[PDB]
């Protein structure tokens, strides 16, 4: 899902060659690694088959069915959107995400990081110095999400 | 994979039941059922048994890529008490390699700049930075004897 969203959301901007998509895909996650070819290209073969993209490696363009399918996925606010990769991908396309969905996604993310923080507070109640590090990160991210939630309300 | 080090490493300390296995086990990250693993680990004669004590001694020595992931690392780091100085050092380095690469992706991510994605990555970055700095301190300490 997060793959298709990533792909569809990139292609909507403009048509792209395989090289560009892999580059951009990697940029959406922050991997310090090309996105793997044998993860990308089978998705494109599938996404071609379902009539979401077309090919002229090559250059790839979005279909009308493609443009619609994106419009679905950007609206989606399911648990798929709250994971680290899920969130970062969706957050990219907040530009094209309705205010309602944005708000839901932010909250679903906040639930996820909140729970992480809780487990880590609980963990520190015990020589894992890494938990402490884990904790401060969560703290920062929650604080950030709250600021981002606050902004959406206003 | 290699949920077994976790169990064996806990178990030898004071062979309890679910109370304290799942509890302590859960305290690797926070907020499942180990039970099929225990049924298996019973069958192979690891549960701790003498064969168990040996099997742990293998696993604590291990320094493979399985040890460098977030869960992998934190589990192993628990049993550093019983991890040979050599293995400890290798594991710390293998972890540092992983976090280094994470940091690089994230530095690179921030560079392209979409205010919101940037800040998230920025957060990601500072965390990596803190963890690397920590690993260095922990590596430094292990050398000094």
């Amino acid at each position: 899902f997060m793959l298709e969203l990533a792909i569809l959301g990139l292609l909507i901007e403009s048509p792209m060659h395989g090289y560009e998509l892999r580059k951009r895909l990697t940029g959406l996650l922050g991997a310090f690694r090309a996105f793997s070819y044998g993860s990308l290209y089978p998705a494109l073969r599938r996404m071609q088959a379902d009539g979401l993209i077309a090919e002229n490696r090559r250059v790839y363009q979005l279909t009308d069915k493609g443009r619609r399918r994106f419009g679905e996925l950007v609206a989606d606010t399911g648990p798929h959107n709250y994971t680290d990769d899920g969130f970062g991908v969706h957050l990219a396309f907040f530009n094209r995400t309705p205010a309602e969905a944005r708000m839901r996604i932010l909250e679903g993310r906040r639930r996820q990081v909140e729970e992480r923080r809780e487990g880590l507070r609980e963990a520190v109640a015990r020589t894992r110095q890494l938990h402490q590090l884990g904790l401060e990160s969560s703290e920062r991210e929650v604080k950030w999400l709250n600021e981002l939630i606050a902004a959406e309300r206003a």
